[PDB]
């Protein structure tokens, strides 16, 4: 139980202090109990999928969301992404509009599934990793934020350049944690339709690849497969 199931070895090094800490045991007890009274998203085996697909040593970019999508079949343990065959949410649709204008030759897919960004170093981290069906922010301040702050600080600890993409007011509160000399913070309003005029024209995807390239790192290939792949 103490260390979750199929986790890369660098995240074990990094996050053992978190996994064995009191606040984390109380959080998992909370979740055990929440899951017998409510449907909680994502499923238990997916909660840490961001860390599975993107080992600490392969992190190039960190794209922070708030909490998981809270409807059926959406959330699968990654920020912003949804499962194949599920309608692309409003924020992801705008992400795609901006990608088509920012990355010459990017072709928007019909799906919302972003595992291919994860499998190439994009850490798709929500600040809060679980939720009650129907209820946004229902697991806010139960312990996930101590945990995901510690994911964030471990990524900040890396010598090699990481681009931290902070979209919207919640995310931008983490700017203070990014102190590493080689890191880059790309900030703007959130892709959400409520705030989209502060997101369009910001070119976060090209600035990211430009920053990586300056530090001798490889760019992200933002193109998604046309069909997926679960």
């Amino acid at each position: 139980p103490i260390i979750p199931a199929n986790l890369p070895e660098d995240w074990q090094e990094a996050l053992l202090p978190e996994f064995s800490a009191p606040y984390f045991h109380e959080l998992t007890d909370f979740l055990r109990q929440e899951r017998k009274e409510y449907t909680i998203y994502p499923p238990a085996p997916d909660v840490f999928n961001a860390l599975r697909y993107t080992p600490l040593g392969e992190v190039k970019v960190l794209i922070l969301g708030q909490d998981p999508y809270h409807g059926p079949n959406q959330a699968h343990g990654l920020s912003f992404s949804v499962r194949p065959g599920v309608r692309v949410p409003p924020s992801l649709r705008n992400i795609y509009k901006e990608l088509t204008e920012d990355i010459p030759g990017f072709v928007a897919p019909k799906h919302g599934y972003l595992r291919s960004w994860a499998e190439q170093g994009v850490l798709l981290l929500n600040a809060v990793l679980t939720v009650r069906a129907g209820q946004a922010n229902s697991h806010q301040g139960k312990g996930w934020e101590h945990f995901t702050d510690a994911v964030i600080k471990a990524v900040n600890a890396k010598e090699e350049r990481v681009v931290f993409i902070l979209w919207g007011s919640y995310a931008r509160k983490k700017k203070k944690l990014i102190t590493g000399k080689n890191h880059v913070v790309i900030e703007s309003g959130h892709p959400s339709p409520l705030s989209e005029q502060y997101f369009f024209g910001t070119r976060p995807f090209s600035k990211t690849n430009e920053a990586l390239e300056k530090a001798g790192r490889g760019p992200v290939e933002w193109q998604l497969p046309a069909t997926v792949t679960e």
